[PDB]
């Protein structure tokens, strides 16, 4: 709509308070003027339609249960936008400043939160499992993570291919909740999973093994379920992740940590430099260790740090 700038205020799913941009035109709308061609968030009416009606607010002031998913895909997608902008130069998901949308309350008890091909779709959850899941950076973050490999390397969501597919996605959600300051950690989920159970998460990227999921590529799943793995694979990948950024010790190789940077500018130049649709596990190796050589140097210590994080999962 056309309206004039405004900041809001509101409070997110996990109880916290902040300032949200919105837009006045009578009422003012969840639609954010200052990020690209636009930040526009919907309420889906517990309908499965979408997008359903561009969010309307009387006074500014979003303290309503009802409000809560809203504020944070809203102020969540704002924050992807900022991090692939001043950290990595890119331009929304596509690299052309497309408008982000996305839609809440979609659907009834709905444990899942989606990139559908044009705007992001969050499910409440049904308030065991998960509540509503725009509360978790992560969540955000990886979701429209998926957006930017559609756009760029189209790496295909089955087998190896999609096992990549999902842990790059973990590992820019990660940084993104780095980036933010919003109690950052190298879980997956952790802020909307299981409300009533405290240290939990969906997976983890510094210890996979601790909910089974695999660390090693000898331990990698190889049947049909899963589209193949892809999100219990993709294990192996998040802690080469981390034994990138952190340093390690990890089935007896030593891996020297270069930091989160580092490790951020390494994979976004492998992602749309070098992998393609039907990249596996060895290909991503010899994308991140070209990326590596490219920015720092082929005697650096990132790029040997590289090699012995991918050496320590298994994976030539
Ligand atoms: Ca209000
Ligand atoms: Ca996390
Ligand atoms: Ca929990
Ligand atoms: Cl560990
Ligand atoms: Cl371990
Ligand atoms: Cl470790
Ligand atoms: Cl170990
Ligand atoms: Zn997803
Ligand atoms: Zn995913
Ligand atoms: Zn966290
Ligand atoms: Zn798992
Ligand atoms: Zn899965
Ligand atoms: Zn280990
Ligand atoms: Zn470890």
């Amino acid at each position: 709509i056309t309206g004039t700038s405004t900041v809001g205020v509101g409070r997110g799913v996990l109880g916290d308070q902040k300032n949200i941009n919105t837009t006045y035109s009578t009422y003012y709308y969840l639609q954010d003027n200052t990020r690209g061609n636009g930040i526009f968030t919907y309420d889906a009416k517990y309908r499965t339609t979408l997008p359903g009606s561009l969010w309307a607010d009387a006074d500014n002031q979003f303290f309503a249960s009802y409000d809560a998913p809203a504020v944070d895909a809203h102020y969540y997608a704002g924050v992807t936008y900022d991090y692939y902008k001043n950290v990595h130069n890119r331009l929304s998901y596509d690299g052309n400043n497309a408008a982000i949308r996305s839609s809440v309350h979609y659907s009834q008890g709905y444990n899942n939160a989606f990139w559908n091909g044009s705007q992001m779709v969050y499910g409440d959850g049904d308030g065991q499992t998960f509540i509503p899941l725009s509360g978790g950076i992560d969540v955000v973050a990886h979701e429209l993570t998926h957006a930017v490999t559609d756009y760029t390397a189209g790496l295909i969501y089955q087998n190896e291919s999609g096992a990549i597919n999902e842990a790059i996605s973990d590992i820019f959600g990660t940084l993104v909740e780095f980036y933010a300051n919003k109690n950052p950690d190298w879980e997956i989920g952790e802020d909307v999973y299981t409300p009533g159970i405290s240290g939990d998460s969906l997976r983890s990227m510094s210890d996979p093994a601790k909910y089974g999921d695999p660390d090693h590529y000898s331990k990698r799943y190889t049947g049909t379920q899963d589209n193949g793995g892809v999100h219990i694979n993709s294990g192996i990948i998040n802690k080469a992740a981390y034994l990138i950024s952190q340093g390690g010790t990890h089935y007896g190789v030593s891996v020297v940590g270069i930091g989160r940077d580092k490790l951020g500018k390494i994979f976004y130049r492998a992602l749309t430099q070098y992998l393609t649709p039907t990249s596996n596990f060895s290909q991503l190796r010899a994308a991140a260790v070209q990326s590596a050589t490219d920015l720092y140097g082929s005697t650096s210590q990132e790029v040997a740090s590289v090699k012995q994080a991918f050496d320590a999962v298994g994976v030539k």
